[PDB]
Order: structure tokens, then sequence, then C-alpha cells
């Protein structure tokens, strides 16, 4: 198939998380062919094609994205560009500081931090879920990865790591409070990463702050202060990001009042499928980007090299080849679902250790189970009538109303 039209670009715009789907089914196929950002492109769906797509002999990322997304999410010249052992290299670095132990001390630093807000959430008139979650998460990062924050700069950081998640798939005022965000949190924790090297700040091995600070490439030389702050940056970053998720979280045991009782009666295993569940059934990640390497041939396409192809998140999660009613949010669906690494998809797939895949989704899952652990046990509170509603071709998306609560009390 071939969308032959001279602005898809712009209907992508329109369209978001449904642009490729809305193709894939209209052309009734799992690929077609479009002129996306300048270059020719072949867009895909499904976890078959994700198979393919992480497959490095015949895929790289070295200048797939734009460097518009660079400027404003990821940074110059990140890690997300990056292909072969380089890569594999830079990798193994950020897999080290996202273990199970790590996982665990975020999501208990959180867990008290939740029930910490609670004496302060029972004085409120309302609150604002969405940005208790970027404060919070801000503050707690920040300490996990031993970079200092002070009160007074807590909200300024916080806002400026969501302008840049904010900005990615946008043009106008929103790309650009993420175009200036981006320099900002560089500068700030590249001095950081100069003093550390100086023994000017205390760091304690193990953290972020210090692997990053000391990380040594394979040549042998350590990364530009420059590019470790953008590495540290890209762990930072994405754990405020989980704001999204959090406020979906909730969302979800709002419009499916049946899973509160449920969880409630359950264990983490009930808790763990909540999750899961809503990892897979909310718009965030939307697709992904890639060069065809070497010229082959896949479900009967001709895939040419320097081809420019987008792996579709959003659809792969909502395809009914791998899910009962895809657009229904059942946690009980990942009752006895065997583990996989292309049926589901929302942060990438593949192996993280052979490929791109996101390596916080360990930090992502047990945060996530924790904050919801904690709207669920530790407090009760009211949905006050509110601007739920999320679009789907805003990216990223959430609720309007950064999900309102009031009237919140202790449990
Ligand atoms: C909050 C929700 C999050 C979402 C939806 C998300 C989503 C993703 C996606 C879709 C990718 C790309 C996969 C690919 O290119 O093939 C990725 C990469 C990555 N994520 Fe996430 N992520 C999240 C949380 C986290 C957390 C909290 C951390 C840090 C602890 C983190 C660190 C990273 C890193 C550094 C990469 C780049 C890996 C590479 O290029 O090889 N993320 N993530």
């Amino acid at each position: 198939p071939h969308d032959k039209s001279l602005d898809n670009s712009l209907t992508l715009l329109k369209e978001g998380y449904l642009f490729i789907k809305n193709r894939t089914e209209r052309y009734n196929s799992d690929l077609f062919q479009a002129r996306l950002l300048g270059k020719n492109f072949i867009c895909m769906t499904g976890a078959e094609a994700a198979k393919v797509f992480y497959d490095t002999d015949r895929f790289q990322r070295q200048n797939a994205l734009p460097k518009r997304v660079q400027k404003s999410l990821f940074g110059v010249n990140a890690i997300q560009g990056m292909d072969g052992s380089a890569h594999i290299h830079r990798k193994m670095l950020f897999l080290s500081l996202m273990t199970p132990p790590h996982q665990k001390r975020l999501a208990e630093l959180m867990t008290e931090e939740w029930k910490a807000a609670v004496t302060r959430w029972e004085k409120a008139d309302e609150v604002v879920l969405f940005e208790e979650a970027k404060e919070i998460l801000c503050r707690v990062a920040c300490y996990w990865a031993g970079v200092p924050l002070k009160e007074t700069e807590v909200k300024e950081r916080a806002d400026d790591f969501i302008d840049m998640v904010d900005a990615f798939g946008a043009v106008g005022p929103r790309h650009w409070k993420g175009r200036r965000a981006r320099p900002r949190a560089e500068e700030w924790i590249e001095v950081m990463i100069e003093d550390a090297r100086a023994g000017l700040l205390k760091t304690t091995s193990g953290t972020a702050l210090h692997e990053m600070a000391f990380h040594t490439q394979e040549d042998g030389s350590q990364l530009d202060s420059r590019m470790a702050a953008i590495e540290l940056i890209n762990v930072l970053r994405p754990i405020v990001a989980i704001s999204y998720f959090l406020v979906f979280s909730a969302l979800a045991l709002h419009e499916h009042p049946k899973y509160k009782e449920w969880l409630r009666s359950g264990n983490s295993r009930e808790r763990e499928m909540f999750v899961q569940e809503v990892r897979r059934y909310y718009p965030f990640g939307p697709f992904l980007g890639a060069l065809v390497k070497k010229d082959f041939v896949w479900n009967n396409c001709e895939f040419k090299k320097g081809t420019s192809v987008l792996l579709d998140l959003y659809g792969t999660n909502h395809d009914p080849r791998l899910w009962d009613h895809p657009d229904e949010f059942r946690p009980e669906r990942f009752a006895e679902r065997e583990e996989n690494l292309f049926d589901m998809i929302p942060q990438g797939g593949g192996h993280a250790e052979k490929g791109h895949r996101c390596p916080g989704e360990g930090i992502t899952i047990e945060v996530m189970k924790a904050s919801l652990d904690f709207l669920v046990h530790q407090i009760e509170y009211d949905v006050p009538e509110q601007s739920l509603h999320y679009s789907l071709a805003r990216m990223p998306s959430l609720p309007e109303s950064g999900f309102v609560m009031s009237g919140i009390r202790r449990k």
C-alpha cells in the first residue's frame, strides 16, 4: 500500500496515536508507505513487525528520528541514536542503575513520600494528582540519583523535565517550552558532573550521579561532562514522566469502580495486573523510529536501505490478534499470560540487553504499584466534577484536569 499524499506529516500531527492505526486499518495491512518528516517512510504495526523492527542486523537508530526530538526530549547525540557495541556499552550503564534493588529503593522512597503528603492533602481544598506526582517524583528521583535539589528548586526542575516530555510531538509554544527546558537541565546537571569529577560534590558509588560522572567508554576515556549530564537526564526526566501513568492509574480506578475492591481484597498480583493493564490500555509511547540497514524483504514487502520506518506502539498494544477487546480495560487479561517481549510494547520491545527497550520498565512498574497501593489503602477521597477526558491526537496525552482530588482523608 502507499499513501501518496503530500502532508502526511501535518496529518500525523492531527491524528496522533491513531495516525498509524487509522491507515493500517484502511489499507488493511500491517504496513504502509508514506511521506513523513521529509523522508520516505514505511509505518508498520503489530508484534511480528516489532520482531523485525528490533532486528539490528536490519535496523539502525542512528539518523532515525529528527533533531527536534533530540533538542527537546532525548538530548543531542544521546544513547537513543546509538548502534552497535557502542550502544550496548552505554546501555549496560543504564541497566546497572535500574535493577530490582534500585526499583525496590525507588518504590520505597515514593511510599513514604506518598504517606507524608496525606497530612498535607487532608488540609487542602483540592489536589492535582499530576502536580503532586511531578514534584514528589522529581524530589525522589534526585535524592536517589544523588543529585542535590533545594526545596525552592523542585518546582522549576520538576516542570523543566515535563516541558521536555510534552514537547516531542508538538509544534509551537509546546515545542519551545522544551527547547528551552533542555538547555537549563543540561547546564544545571553538567555542573554537578564537573563538581563530582573534582571531588567537590560528595557522590556515592552505585548511584546515577556517580556512575555517569565516572563512566568509561569503550576507548576507555570518559563522557564529556555535557554528555554525562544528558545521560543522567535520560534517567531523571523519565522518572518524573511516570507522572502521566500515575494519573492514568488513578483515572482507571475512577472509571472502573469495580476494580477497586478487587485490588483491595487482592495482593501484589492484583496490583501487578492492574498496573500492566494501565501501561497497555492508555496512550503514552506513540511509536518508534529506525533506518533500514540492508535491503531486505519481509511480509512480501521490500525494505530498501536507508528507508525510514515507524513502529506503532499504541496500535500493537491494542491489536486484537493479541488481545481480547483490546479497547477495554481488563486487569484480568494478565492473569496467567506467559511473559512476552513483543505482544505488549508500551516501553518498547525485545531485549534491553540487546536493544533499545526501555531499561526503566522495572522502576516504572514498581513505582506504579506503590503509587496505586497508596491510592487504594492509605487514603479515601472524592473525584469532584471535572474534565477527565484525554485526547489521542495530542502527544503525550493526559486527563485535562490533571485529575483533581478532594475531601481527601486518611484511611
Ligand atoms: C514513565 C514512563 C516511561 C515510558 C512510557 C518509557 C518509554 C520508553 C520507550 C518507548 C523507549 C524506547 C524503546 C525503543 O526505542 O526501542 C524507552 C527507552 C529508554 N527509557 Fe523509557 N520510559 C519510561 C520510564 C523510564 C524510567 C523511569 C527510566 C529511568 C529509570 C527510563 C529510561 C529509559 C532509557 C535511558 C531509554 C533509552 C534506552 C536505549 O535507547 O537503548 N525510562 N522508554
